[PDB]
C-alpha cells in the first residue's frame, strides 16, 4: 500500500523506524490522521500525519498545556511529542485503553456501565485535584485562555447571548441559565487549568479502572474546572458526579457548597458547546442537534 509506505518514509525522516505490519490507521480527522504504529525496540507510538497547514501556530496552545502536564503531573500520563514537527507529530502511546469509544455516536464501554468500579471516580478525583492545581501562572509564556473566576462567569454569560443570536432559546431553558449566571452562591472562587475535554474515550484506564492517563489536549485552559466534571454526571448520573466531588473534595480539591448544583447547571448549558461546536465545523447532525438541544 502507498499510504503504509508514507507512513514509513515520514517517520524514517525523522528517526522513527516501525514494524511496517503494525501500522493501523484511525481516519481522518479534519486536522490529522491518526496512526498507530509501533517501533522496532517494541514500543507502541501515536503518530498524528497532519491534513492541514500551519500546523505549529495551530498546536501551540495543546503543547503548552501538555509541557504544564509533562512538567508537573506525576499521578497520570499526557502524550509528550517527542516528536513535533510541521511534517509529523509522534509520542509513545499512553498505558490503558480508553475507558470507552465513541461509536464510529455511543459508547462502546470497556467498564460496566451498570456497575462502576469505585476506583475510577477515586483515581478520577486524584488526577484533577492534581492537574487543577498546576502552577499555570509559574509559565513565563502562556497562550492558554485564561479566566479569573469572574472572567469564567461572564465567559459563559457571553457565550449563551451569542447562542441565542444565533439559535434562539427555549423561554425555560434561557430563564434557568440567567438564574444560574445571576446566583452568586453557586459560582466557583477558583480556577485551575483544565483538561477541556474530559470523557471516556480521552480517560486511559488499567485493567482495575484506575484512570492512568488522558490523551486530547486541545481544549486545555485556565477557567471553571467544573468542565472536567460534567462527563461523570451524564455518563454516571448523580451517583458518579457524587463520587468524583467526593473523591476530588476529599483529595485537596478545591470544594464549594454549591459545588454538585453548579456542576449540574453547567450540564444544562452543553447545548451552548454543541451550537458553537455547529458553527465553526458545518457538520449538518450537529445543527439538528444543537437546535433540538436548545428547545427552539
Ligand atoms: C453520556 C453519553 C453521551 O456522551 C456525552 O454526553 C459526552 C460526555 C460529551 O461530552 C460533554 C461534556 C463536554 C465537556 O465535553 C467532554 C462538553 O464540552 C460536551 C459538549 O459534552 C461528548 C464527549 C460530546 O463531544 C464533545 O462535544 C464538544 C462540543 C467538542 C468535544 N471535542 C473538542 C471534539 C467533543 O468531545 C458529544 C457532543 O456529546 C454530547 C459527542 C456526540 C458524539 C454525542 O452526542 C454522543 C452520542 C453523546 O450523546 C454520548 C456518548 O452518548
Ligand atoms: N490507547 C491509546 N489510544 C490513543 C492514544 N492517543 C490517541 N489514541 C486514540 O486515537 C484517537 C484520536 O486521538 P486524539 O488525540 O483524541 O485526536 P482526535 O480525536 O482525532 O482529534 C483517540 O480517541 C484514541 O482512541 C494513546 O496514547 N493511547
Ligand atoms: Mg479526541
Ligand atoms: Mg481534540
Amino acid at each position: 500500500s502507498k499510504d503504509i509506505k508514507q507512513v514509513i518514509e515520514i517517520a524514517k525522516k525523522h528517526n522513527l523506524f516501525l514494524k511496517e505490519e503494525t501500522i493501523q490507521f484511525n481516519e481522518s480527522g479534519l486536522d490529522f490522521q491518526a496512526v498507530f504504529a509501533q517501533d522496532n525496540n517494541g514500543i507502541d507510538w501515536v503518530l498524528r500525519l497532519p491534513r492541514r497547514e500551519d500546523v505549529m501556530p495551530r498546536t501551540k496552545v495543546e503543547k503548552q498545556a501538555l509541557d504544564l502536564v509533562n512538567k508537573y503531573a506525576i499521578s497520570f500520563q499526557a502524550p509528550n511529542w517527542i516528536i513535533y514537527t510541521e511534517e509529523l507529530i509522534a509520542y509513545k502511546k499512553l498505558d490503558g485503553v480508553p475507558a470507552g469509544t465513541i461509536d464510529h455516536g455511543n459508547y462502546i464501554w470497556e467498564i460496566d456501565i451498570n456497575n462502576v468500579p469505585e476506583l475510577f471516580h477515586k483515581s478520577l478525583g486524584r488526577v484533577l485535584a492534581e492537574l487543577h492545581s498546576i502552577p499555570s501562572n509559574k509559565a513565563a509564556a502562556l497562550d492558554l485562555v485564561v479566566h479569573t473566576p469572574e472572567e469564567a462567569r461572564m465567559s459563559m454569560k457571553q457565550r449563551m447571548d451569542a447562542v441565542r443570536a444565533k439559535f434562539g432559546v427555549g423561554e425555560n431553558l434561557w430563564n434557568r441559565w440567567q438564574a444560574w449566571l445571576n446566583d452568586d452562591d453557586m459560582w466557583p472562587k477558583k480556577t485551575g487549568l483544565i483538561h477541556g475535554d474530559v470523557h471516556a474515550g480521552h480517560t486511559m484506564i488499567d485493567k482495575d479502572a484506575n484512570v492512568t492517563g488522558l490523551i486530547d489536549w486541545t481544549e486545555a485552559k485556565v477557567t471553571d474546572v467544573s468542565h472536567d466534571f460534567i462527563f461523570n454526571y451524564r455518563a454516571f448520573g448523580e451517583e458518579g458526579l457524587e463520587a468524583l466531588i467526593l473523591a476530588y473534595k476529599e483529595i485537596g480539591g478545591y470544594y464549594w457548597p454549591k459545588m454538585k448544583e453548579h456542576i449540574i447547571e453547567l450540564n444544562a448549558a452543553y447545548p451552548v458547546s454543541i451550537a458553537e461546536f455547529a458553527l465553526v465545523s458545518g457538520i449538518e447532525e450537529y445543527e439538528q442537534m444543537a437546535k433540538e438541544a436548545l428547545e427552539v
